[PDB]
């Protein structure tokens, strides 16, 4: 599924990212911009050979199994294919824990280098929420 901006923000609100570790929801919204485009059915591999999957892309390294990633963990405990279905609650309720691992939004490599820092309001603006 390739979400719309505000009906992603809509989501994320719902299920309670807005604020999660105390990350303001346009945060959420530009990082699944340039991670995924808001498409639900991305992935990317890594040069170390895991995959990243769905609208956070979410990696296989350490939070999620697809059979392939040698020496890696299933952190979040699912299948790395639960991460690329229509309905994000799988991706949201993992993205909570890699946030919470430590390094805050850095986790996500794209959040760090287009959106931190920047009017990340900007990506919840219009939408009625
Ligand atoms: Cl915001
Ligand atoms: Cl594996
Ligand atoms: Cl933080
Ligand atoms: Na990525
Ligand atoms: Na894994």
């Amino acid at each position: 599924k390739v979400f719309g901006r505000c009906e992603l923000a809509a989501a994320m609100k719902r299920h309670g990212l807005d604020n999660y570790r105390g990350y303001s929801l346009g945060n959420w919204v530009c990082a699944a911009k340039f991670e995924s485009n808001f498409n639900t059915q991305a992935t990317n591999r890594n040069t170390d050979g895991s995959t990243d999957y769905g609208i956070l892309q979410i990696n296989s390294r350490w939070w999620c199994n697809d059979g392939r990633t040698p020496g890696s963990r299933n952190l979040c405990n699912i299948p790395c294919s639960a991460l690329l279905s229509s309905d994000i609650t799988a991706s949201v309720n993992c993205a909570k824990k890699i946030v919470s691992d430590g390094n805050g939004m850095n986790a996500w490599v794209a959040w760090r280098n287009r959106c931190k820092g920047t009017d990340v309001q900007a990506w919840i603006r219009g939408c009625r929420l």
